[PDB]
């Protein structure tokens, strides 16, 4: 029998366009999504041009509604001068992505108190997610509770990071969370097997005690999601390789492997990909929109998933328990058994319906 | 007519007893202190060995009290081993230090659970010193609040620094910092005259804007302390610089100097070297104890200053208008132009006062 599940989110997705269509684009991404049994995604602003501003909104919005495939919201990035210059497009976008460990220049903040600025800034109302690793987490946690509002971690990845968060939110502070599903099943034990290029990830794979910390604290992760990251094999295994790994197509199979062993429960599952980022993002619900999981059937991870343009994967030789069937958006069928059936362009940005809109007070 | 101070007090020197004596010892860093208008300092811990147990503190302080010419406090180190060990010592020392960035590896921490691990063991009511540069700051100060307790930032160099813990402090936490006179006096602007090894110090050099934001901060500032960080010339200009500079004996001539240019007042300078040292860290009164200076005289500093071991200055070539020409400690003529008048020896741990020891509750 199948399992009927509502329709999954992401939301951390690289979808490279504009600028980047070698490694992935809104059509391929998206075909990816839908295959891993995802509706709707989320995707990051570090694309060329990087979305910092709202022209580059407005372009990328326009390639989004002529390319996904499934339904989507984009975020905005903070840069070291946009801080107080998207009020009149803050409300059109997921959120506002802050990098503040490794990124390129264009999104490199180079002080704490540009930080501020932005959590002063941005609309009190709507979402700040931030790439904060390590002593990070801590520093803009601290940012939050001056400007008295609440963030979002990106790919927590550490003991480290995961039990600081556990803290936070015993003392009650506003912090949400997610993780990746590399940094639930790969570890530095996979790098002998990856090499120094394909291995290549930030935040970077964590030692056995990181992935052991992080399933022992499950009650602390909020969502999971990809951080899909595409580059193509040549740019991955070259001189200068990116770090990043494609996750859209293996995601839910691997925890739908987990939830097969006993180690989460469907619903921590769903919790986990539909209802915490529902709610932490304010996303509106699809109608009409459901996928169905076959649980019984065992297969083994390919060296490359059929969507992705980034054409290899990490988890390479995993062997799961667990494949989507179907998938169904918004009354038409957007994917069965290996075959994307919805073309580019029948996505949506969530944000511009009535119900996606993030409710707040009158002026 | 000379001037009449209280005696000052440096809440940060490096006195390299045990282990690094070549670079300075309790009896020549003293005398660089008295030299200095310095009556008491506050040692810190990363010695050979280290000061991050009971035997290694019940080793210094004998050391100290043989050899010490002003008096003293000692700090005890955080390591990735003690918390929850210093107990029964924490009471005499001057406070704990933590090293929040690079150090060597008997004093580095490899998380914040291990920082968090400090603030939950370490007896509420002593004091908490940080070397925490950059967003280091943010963290630290999140560990705090979740502690709920106050911390102290040592050295703040940057803009950055200086404008967060202000931001801090006008949210009503309860952190106090200090900034050294190299931050106040040179900048990136010194570094071609330095050179690339005797410019080595961490925190770094600033930049123009840096400097000056601290002047203009100088509200924010609780503390000057120099943090005198001897190495010889020969390990300055070698293959692998040691970071820091020397600083006792040049600290109050640069300062006064500024006093005297009216860029901060008599009263500002003895709150930071005087009255905030000593309620921060409960510092005890000492008895019988001034120094007199004379705010006339201009001189150039040379090429060494006369006591320090460290025999070397980054502060050469500049011109000062201020000079100590007595200290008095505890009664007994302890400097005069030039020359150190009390042995080895002559001070003593203030812990060990009845009037230094740090009031606390009752059990
Ligand atoms: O865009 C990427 O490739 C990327 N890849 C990563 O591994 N981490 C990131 O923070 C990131 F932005
Ligand atoms: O002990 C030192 O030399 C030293 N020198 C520095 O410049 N910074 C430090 O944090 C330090 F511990
Ligand atoms: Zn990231
Ligand atoms: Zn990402
Ligand atoms: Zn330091
Ligand atoms: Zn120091």
């Amino acid at each position: 029998k199948l399992v009927r599940l509502p329709g999954l989110i992401d939301v951390h997705v690289h979808l490279r366009e504009p600028g980047g269509t070698h490694k992935e684009d809104f059509a391929s991404g998206t075909a990816a999504a839908l295959a891993g049994g995802i509706t709707m995604v989320c995707a990051m602003p570090n694309t060329r041009p990087p979305i910092i501003d709202a022209p580059a909104l407005a372009l990328a919005q326009k390639l989004a509604e002529a390319g996904a495939r499934c339904d989507f919201a984009l975020f905005l990035g903070a840069s070291s001068e946009n801080a107080g210059t998207l009020g009149t497009v803050a409300g059109s976008a997921a959120g506002l992505k802050l990098y503040l460990n490794e990124t390129f220049s264009e999104l490199r903040l180079d002080s704490v108190v540009q930080w501020m600025e932005h959590f002063e800034t941005w609309p009190s109302h709507l979402p700040i997610v931030a790439h904060a690793e390590q002593q990070t987490v801590a520093a803009v946690l601290m940012v939050a509770q001056l400007t008295q509002r609440s963030v979002h971690i990106c790919h927590v990845a550490r003991k480290e990071e995961i039990l600081l968060i556990k803290a936070a939110k015993a003392r009650g502070l506003p912090v949400t969370c997610e993780v990746a599903p590399h940094h639930l099943f790969l570890s530095h034990d996979d790098l002998e097997r990856l090499g120094p290029g394909k291995g290549e990830v930030r935040p970077e794979l964590g030692s056995r005690q990181d992935v052991e910390a992080l399933w022992e604290n499950m009650a602390v992760i909020d969502c999971f999601a990809s951080d899909h990251a595409p580059h193509t094999l040549e740019e991955k295994c070259g001189s200068r390789p990116p770090p990043g790994f494609p996750g859209l197509e293996t995601m839910l199979p691997l925890l739908l492997t987990a939830v097969s062993e006993g180690r989460l429960s469907l619903d921590d599952l769903l919790q986990r990909l539909h209802h915490n980022p529902r709610r932490i993002f304010h996303l509106p619900p699809q109608e009409d929109t459901y996928v169905e999981v076959d649980l019984e059937h065992e297969w083994t991870i390919p060296s490359h998933m059929p969507f992705s343009k980034a054409h290899w994967t990490p988890f390479e030789g995993q062997k799961v328990k667990g494949t989507v069937r179907r998938v169904v958006l918004r009354g038409e069928v957007a994917y069965i058994d290996g075959q994307v059936l919805v073309p580019p362009g029948y996505g949506q940005d969530v944000r511009k319906w009535p119900q996606g809109a993030v409710p707040q007070l009158p002026p």
